[PDB]
């Protein structure tokens, strides 16, 4: 019936990295993490995204082929916010364990991401959700 596929965007300030992920689930099952991470220089140990990227791309290159797992490294000098998008509909939850990870429960990333458990492991995990609103704050 249309069947709305819908957006859910956390964002996490942490380590001095800025993740947001913007997951979309549709019915119970999330579908797509898009895992946008800003990472900020200096705190990564990179002066210049040639060093940033001799550090990133190890990393990024883990991803590979798992599926349909994008890697879009953008970076200029002051930040490299690597975009990534893992589709949950081709993963491979093998290779995912040395990868993103996803540690926070065993039961959610072992088994696959379900609405329920993204919701109430990200919860867990103690991340602050912006839904998508930026002006929620009224005054």
């Amino acid at each position: 019936m249309g069947d709305k596929e819908e957006s859910k965007k956390f964002s996490a300030n942490l380590n001095g990295t800025e993740i947001a992920i913007t997951y979309v689930y549709k019915g119970d099952k999330v579908l797509k993490q898009s895992s946008e991470t800003k990472i900020q220089f200096a705190s990564i140990g990179a002066t210049t995204k040639e060093d940033a990227a001799k550090t990133l791309e190890p990393l990024s290159a883990k991803y590979k082929n798992i599926a349909g797992v994008e890697e879009k490294l953008t970076y200029t000098d002051t930040y490299a916010q690597e975009n990534v998008t893992i589709d949950m509909e081709k993963v491979d939850f093998k290779a995912l364990q040395g990868i993103s990870g996803i540690n926070v429960s065993a039961e959610d990333a072992k088994k696959g991401i379900t609405m329920a458990q993204m919701e109430l492991v990200m919860k867990a995990a103690g991340f602050k959700e912006v839904k998508l609103e930026h002006h929620h704050h009224h005054h």
